[PDB]
């Protein structure tokens, strides 16, 4: 039977994050988008307070959350900011690959110290000349021996020069025409390792405080005993990735057009034009209405493809329409928001210009909104075919 | 927690509503609509299977199922024939008043009466100077005594000329400057009864073998004991109504809706041009992927809507957003069927074109696109106010 | 130096066609729709107007205006019925192809007794199995002495059983390798002659007044003398007419989108909910003002592409963005007119809802809506390749 | 008849502006945007090459160029910055008022300064308290003997610190009843007038090298010559600017809405993805076509009303139109040219960033997405009405 009710230790951590976000986040994000720091002492908060690498198994000192437990976490720590939450989001990422591909040993000793301090980790997979085409990756590993040797160029990478470990994504079948089933390999690598360039720090247009990177391999040398499930089957761990980590990108969307939504509502029940409160013109209540409605619709369908990953099932069509409607209507609120603050949203001293600018990624990483609309359509006339 | 899992039960009803619209409605739909008959063998054979009054308490012969339930067997209907599954709803509709209204010995008489024989009922609001406004309407009830005579005219009833009785929303309040919630009367009237005067069959775009037509009161009797909770109750028995019965409607609107994109992607994966498949051409693959994001969108929406008034608590705001965003996307998909069938789509032999003409009424009918905005916008406010 | 100014000869053109569409059309466009006779009275007084065949070089007793004449006429046609209006327009198309590609013996045979009496002519180019891809066209054509034999199937003929002459494009090259460019031909064909078998009246949702038919050619004889420009000729003399029709077809859409407009406003100033006028709700204001804002563009685009093509230029770019835009805001405005009529929009004794049902094949016919974005993509990118 | 051709002088003006925009403008405006100076050297230069002041007749040493010339020159120049081209328009803006409402005295002294020199004026209107609603100002000017005595505060003024004269609305009648036809007068006030308070400059979103700025108003002193045509002309006045004025700022839009297009063309045809080029990718070939359509749309509609107003004809419903449009489509391109970019968009060392964070002003100086609609609206219901 349906039910849309939280569990009470749901509503605890949700409250929990509220609380941080609210209290702790909000006051200093505007800050932090303009400099452009790493948030430090509020990933450091964060993991005291229990809200990050939510994910590991209790077996490793984690908490052992599962998807519907992240998605309503994370949308409570992007509605304080996205730059931070991505951060925090970013861990998760690196970490998936790791619970649904690594043996005991492996995770172990790297999710274990997760646990141990506050330390990140980073999700290695586009290449300058592949992102959406993840079958078009051109870092190559070579076999010596014992171990790996990595030769490439990853670019925009969350965590990039922060992180305690990567995982990465290589080609290990030299042939051309091997399919993308065994062609490639997942690795832990450390970011101590000789051999790994870390780039500088990329400046974009949203998520200011967030590290993104470019990184180098040259030669690296990586044990095998740090291969994940094996030589090729690194394509369907990541694939395995983005089923499990979507739905929390479509959370971190509508915590964002959450924001948006409220900073909005409250405006327009302050500010007054020809004599009557901006709610009271009939086309800004229309514009609250269509807003308010997109929120809801999209907390919906992260919640449905968060469920549908935590009854063990197959959730790539759930999770696509949630990533890619989550990313729009976000977008939509974002400039709906700095719409209804007039000369005042343009303005750098009011919270929603920053949100137009976070909102714009959603749309690109973790798969395009046209990369979304491909697996839908497939995954879709799988049920007529 | 969550679930999005339908109890056994509730899959038998479907299963029991998808067999009875795929294996008698569909082959017999087409000519309904051209005909414009009342499909009584369909309705008979609607009420025999359980698929109709669903809502009566078992204390009066019926199911007692609730608003979920209604919404899981509607969509199956309306996939069909929503000109076939209007008929049935409007039931439910004049049925509703009475079960959150009526008393014992009015419930057993009327209701129970619905249990008995395949009978049908209509629900009398609206008239020719009022439909939004429903403080607009002018019927007027005066009491005499004993009883009211009911004079006015209500127009657009579904049911109309083929309800044994009805419910009936009128002015009981002369005072001008008396508020709504204590100028009106809630009613339940015999068809049979002398002054009442049923008008013609109104001919529209759609919905064509649906009975609606215009109904003139002139010296009306009614027995103050049809009189539904009291004088002055009207207005509040409306509007409990409405939330009870906007998420079957928006579930209507999602069935019209997955026809059409079955209907549509049968024909992607058939129909050829320039050497491919329809469903090849990335044109058309990404619109398939947003039909079905917005049909699975629309469905999570008055699932939404009808687990919250089935909890027992107030969904004025979740009911409004599923019947608002239903009838849109239901109107959406309806033209962008008709799209990719081609010149053939604009054609009767083809089953699209029925669809877009069907679907415009959702738009209109239970509460206009415009008033669903209204509704949401006074909801959402008053969260911050 | 720009001007937006008719001339007194066009102001002329546009008076007549306005008080006949208005005066003619209007009253009983409702009839012709509901029993889908054909016109006669109509066609036969637009004859007589002058209001036909516009294009008909002087030469051969035509009037001899530009393509931007039909249109200003046509938008005012369209304006009373598309229907009707689509009669008349299919006229030009069977036309065009012999002013552009004909001798004066064949221009002189065929337009010049379109001169003499009220006769029609038809366009056959699509088949059941291809219409959006002319290039997959099967009809072939056989030369066999000095004659030659056409065999084949063509679908949705406009005026197809009601043609004096066809103008038909055949596969005159069985090499299935062979070019576009190269492997078809034009051909003039009298109705009369043996072997061409007119089909049935095909019922459709709009546009029911207008003749469509699919045809059968049977071992057709036709004279060499009938060949247009040279066998090999076809495809070039298809593509030039859709440049020099698609302007008259976007103004179509148009005129449809004005009456819209027109019904909605003249409504909104009598109705009447809450107190207020429609137009006095913010919400209603704005709908109207969308879709005003949306005519001017899309009778601004049919403009810009007929001046092109008459000032002896190619306007396959201008001519697509005219068409495409045109057919989409012709099938907003047909809905939010109806939506602005509420329940009385659905009914069939107010003009809205036909109008819903006509605009709806200007998205299809005269190539798709999707199939004008391929040739405005290839258009535009040859600006930069 | 109709005419979409340029004449030979406005084709030398374009020339010249492209010129200029493409060889000047473009490779300064990223690191104008970053470190938001004031670009001196690019205004004196524009001021030289005359691009500048345009609309100041030949009386005062100007061009005396119409609305047409305006936008053709606009239109280039904000393809490079309207962060610079905003500058330029601030100008013009100040001007007419000037220019419509002024005597020869005030003409000659005040145009024929910005004629000699590269000057910079501002319009000040928009106040904390009041933007949409100029009759909501509340900047006093009371009369004492032979001056006004002004006080008042100011707000997002654009050229506010760097203009040498200001054109300024105040309220001179104190009843609250008056009406705004009476109760405003416009002075043209000199930006070393004690009194004047520039405030700081305004870090905003976009057009970060242009200034904008708050201005206080205390016991500012004004000779009773500076009043422009009358006590009480002051609100036709500003509404006559705006007839004037809507048109360039529209053409500003599709400006950077060219912009927008050119780079994502042109990476389309270079960045490949799966084995083909982004252009190749049906889903994106379909993107650009509707960018394409829009850009001409509005281009066409600036080009209408700018033609209106030259003619000797008020333009307010074409303005409005024109605006409104342009200003929404300048908003879709930019984050559909940042989405074809994929996650270099996203950077700052790539061009579309920008573009995407200037264009959201559009929607809101010179009258507001919404104030749009409502004037829209006034004036096509008044011609029913
Ligand atoms: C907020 C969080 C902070 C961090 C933010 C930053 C995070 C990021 O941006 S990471 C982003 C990485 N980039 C991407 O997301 C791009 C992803 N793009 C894709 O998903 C793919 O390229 C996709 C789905 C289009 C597939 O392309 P394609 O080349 O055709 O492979 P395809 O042929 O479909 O499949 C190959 C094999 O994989 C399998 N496969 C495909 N999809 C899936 C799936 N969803 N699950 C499992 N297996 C799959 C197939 O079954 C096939 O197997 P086999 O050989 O046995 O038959
Ligand atoms: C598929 C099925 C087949 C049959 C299909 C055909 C069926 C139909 O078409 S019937 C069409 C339905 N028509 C409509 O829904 C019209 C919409 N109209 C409305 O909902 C209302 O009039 C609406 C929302 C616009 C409000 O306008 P208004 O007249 O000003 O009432 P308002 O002043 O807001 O409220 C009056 C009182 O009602 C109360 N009220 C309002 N909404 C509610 C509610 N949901 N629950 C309880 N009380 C309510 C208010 O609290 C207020 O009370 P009080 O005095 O105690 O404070
Ligand atoms: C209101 C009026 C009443 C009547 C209403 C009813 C009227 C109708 O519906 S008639 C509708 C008929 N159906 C259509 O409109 C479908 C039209 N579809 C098309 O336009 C095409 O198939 C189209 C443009 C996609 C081209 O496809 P394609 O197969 O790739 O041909 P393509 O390779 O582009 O070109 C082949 C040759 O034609 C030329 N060509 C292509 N487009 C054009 C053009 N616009 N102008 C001139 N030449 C052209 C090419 O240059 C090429 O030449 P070459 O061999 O010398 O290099
Ligand atoms: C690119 C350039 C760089 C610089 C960019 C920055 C520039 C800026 O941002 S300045 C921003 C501009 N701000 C605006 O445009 C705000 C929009 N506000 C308005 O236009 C109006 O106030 C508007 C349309 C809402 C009307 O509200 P309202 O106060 O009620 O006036 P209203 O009552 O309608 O009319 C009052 C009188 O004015 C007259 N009026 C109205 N419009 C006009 C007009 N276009 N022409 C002449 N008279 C007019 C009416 O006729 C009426 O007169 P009367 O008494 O004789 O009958
Ligand atoms: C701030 C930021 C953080 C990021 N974090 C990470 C990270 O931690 N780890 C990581 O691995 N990556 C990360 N990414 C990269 C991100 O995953 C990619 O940018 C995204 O997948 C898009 O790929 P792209 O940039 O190569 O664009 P491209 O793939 O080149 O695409 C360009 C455009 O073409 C479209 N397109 C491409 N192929 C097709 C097709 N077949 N059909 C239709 N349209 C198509 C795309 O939609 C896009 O609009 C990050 C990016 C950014 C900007
Ligand atoms: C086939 C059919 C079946 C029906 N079945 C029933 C039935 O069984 N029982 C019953 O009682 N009624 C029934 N109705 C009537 C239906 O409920 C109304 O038609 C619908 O509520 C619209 O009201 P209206 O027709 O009066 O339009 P109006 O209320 O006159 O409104 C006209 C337009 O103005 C807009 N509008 C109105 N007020 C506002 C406002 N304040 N702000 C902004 N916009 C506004 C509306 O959106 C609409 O577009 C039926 C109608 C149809 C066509
Ligand atoms: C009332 C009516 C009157 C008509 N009058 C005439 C007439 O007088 N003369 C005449 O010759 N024809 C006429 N036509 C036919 C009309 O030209 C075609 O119906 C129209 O070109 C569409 O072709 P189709 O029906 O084969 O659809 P299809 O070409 O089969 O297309 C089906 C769907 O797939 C889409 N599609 C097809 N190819 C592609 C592609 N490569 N990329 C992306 N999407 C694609 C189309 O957009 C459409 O949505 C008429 C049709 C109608 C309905
Ligand atoms: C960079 C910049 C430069 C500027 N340049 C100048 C300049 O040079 N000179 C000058 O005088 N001003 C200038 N302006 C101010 C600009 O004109 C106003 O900000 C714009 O008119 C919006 O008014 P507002 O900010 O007061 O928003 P408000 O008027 O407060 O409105 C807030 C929101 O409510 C909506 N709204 C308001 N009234 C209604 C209504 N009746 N019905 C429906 N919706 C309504 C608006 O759409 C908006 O979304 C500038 C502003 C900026 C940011």
């Amino acid at each position: 039977g349906f039910s849309f009710e939280l569990t009470e230790q749901q509503k605890e951590f949700q409250a929990t994050a509220r609380k941080f976000a609210r209290e702790e986040i909000i006051p200093v994000a505007a800050e932090y988008d303009r400099t452009g720091e790493y948030p430090v002492p509020l990933l450091k908060r964060a993991w005291e307070l229990g809200l990050m690498n939510t994910h590991i198994p209790e077996s490793f000192g984690g908490l052992g959350l599962g998807i519907i437990d992240s998605c309503l976490i994370t949308e409570e720590l992007a509605y304080g900011c996205t730059g931070v939450q991505t951060a925090i989001e970013a861990n998760t990422l690196g970490q998936v690959p790791l619970i649904i591909g690594g043996n005991y040993q492996q995770q172990k000793k790297y999710l274990g110290r997760m646990t141990e301090e506050p330390l990140m980790c980073a999700y290695c997979v586009t290449e300058p000349g592949a992102g959406s085409d993840v079958a078009g990756i051109k870092t190559k590993a070579e076999k010596k021996g014992d171990e790996y040797i990595i030769n490439g160029q990853k670019m925009w990478i969350t965590n990039g020069g922060k992180a305690n470990w990567y995982f990465l994504l290589a080609r290990s079948d030299p042939d051309p025409k091997a399919p993308a089933s065994k062609a490639f390999t997942g690795f832990i690598v450390e970011a101590d390792t000789p051999g790994v360039q870390i780039g500088r720090k990329e400046i974009n247009m949203g998520q200011r405080c967030s590290d993104t990177r470019g990184i180098v391999f040259e030669d690296v040398r990586v044990p095998k005993e740090n291969v994940l499930t094996g030589e090729g089957a690194g394509f369907k761990i990541a694939m395995g990735t983005f089923d499990k980590t979507r739905p929390p990108v479509a959370a971190g969307a509508v915590g964002l057009a959450q924001r948006a939504l409220d900073e909005a509502t409250k405006y327009a029940l302050e500010r007054k034009t020809f004599g009557k409160l901006l709610a009271e013109h009939q086309g800004i209540s229309f514009l609250l209405a269509d807003m308010a409605m997109k929120v809801e619709l999209a907390r919906l369908s992260y919640q449905r493809a968060a469920w549908e990953i935590d009854s063990g099932r197959r959730n790539t069509y759930y999770a696509s329409i949630a990533k890619a409607y989550a990313a729009d209507i976000a977008n939509q609120l974002a400039t709906d928001a700095v719409q209804v603050f007039g000369g005042n949203g343009f303005n750098t001293e009011y919270p929603v210009e920053k949100l137009m600018r976070d909102a714009k990624i959603y749309q690109i990483y973790e798969g395009t909104a046209q990369i979304q609309r491909i697996i839908i359509a497939r995954e879709h006339i799988g049920r007529y075919k």
